[PDB]
């Protein structure tokens, strides 16, 4: 996953 | 995204 927010959300 | 199965989940 990306962008520290886990699973989704921003890349 | 990537992958044809929504957001996140297979990139
Ligand atoms: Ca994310
Ligand atoms: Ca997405
Ligand atoms: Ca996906
Ligand atoms: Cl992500
Ligand atoms: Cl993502
Ligand atoms: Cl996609």
């Amino acid at each position: 996953d990306x962008x520290x927010d886990g699973d989704g959300x921003v890349p």
